């Protein structure tokens, strides 16, 4: 795999959302690669609805968190709109899918990156945008500004966000906080510390869609 991957260079980013105060990073994430997947076997670059996975995920919690795996085989077992035609309200509602008519796109599964690995991350991150978690409740996450996040950081991973890319001393991560947050709306954090757990966690739990 290269040094440097970045998938906003390949077209196959959205651009960065504001989750707002519900807390549905775990639905922002899983979008984030279904819009890369599809872009990456389809060569168009839709929006997908991260609204329909709050609404309709029921492992999930809706604004009280979630599983970004199961919104991941809620796509693959079902499919996903538009996000313009179901577009995010910030807050749980029904789940509405049918009334918007047919899935705009269907994914075929969901793996794990095996954990504590970071050459297996960097491996699924060259192949597609990855669903990701960290801690992000320590003030210094939240007040991240730019460069490589180092921490300081504890492995409470709280925060599903999606690794689109990396290099050679980071990872670089779309969060869901507004394009004010971070490197307009990115994170590029440290790697290759020797700390299996990945710095503020990220190594802990990593799942992607596949579609074939
Ligand atoms: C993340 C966010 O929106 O900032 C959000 O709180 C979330 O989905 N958190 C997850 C944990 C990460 C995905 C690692 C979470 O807390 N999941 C468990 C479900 C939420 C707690 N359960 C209930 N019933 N409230």
């Amino acid at each position: 795999i290269p040094e440097y991957v970045d998938w906003r260079q390949k077209g196959a980013v959205t651009p960065v959302k504001n989750q707002g105060s519900c807390g549905s990073c775990w639905a922002f994430s899983a979008v984030v690669t279904i819009e890369g997947i599809i872009k990456i076997r389809t060569g168009n670059l839709n929006e997908y609805s991260e609204q329909e996975l709050l609404d309709c995920d029921r492992r999930s919690y809706g604004c009280n968190g979630g599983y970004p795996w199961s919104a991941l085989q809620l796509v693959a077992q079902y499919g996903i709109h538009y996000r313009n035609t179901y577009p995010y309200e910030g807050v749980q509602r029904y789940c509405r899918s049918r009334e918007k008519g047919p899935y705009a796109a269907k994914t075929d599964g969901v793996r794990q990156v095996q954990p504590y690995n970071e050459g297996a991350l960097l491996y699924s991150i060259a192949n597609q945008p990855v669903s990701v978690v960290l801690e992000a409740a320590g003030k210094d996450f939240q007040l991240y500004r730019g460069g490589i996040f180092v921490g300081p950081c504890g492995n409470k991973v709280d925060h599903a966000v999606a690794a689109v890319g990396y290099g050679p001393n980071y990872i670089l991560i779309k969060n869901s906080w507004g394009t004010g947050w971070g490197e307009n709306g990115y994170i590029r954090i440290k790697r290759g510390t020797g700390n299996s757990y990945g710095v503020c966690g990220l190594y802990t739990s990593s799942f992607y869609p596949v579609k074939n």
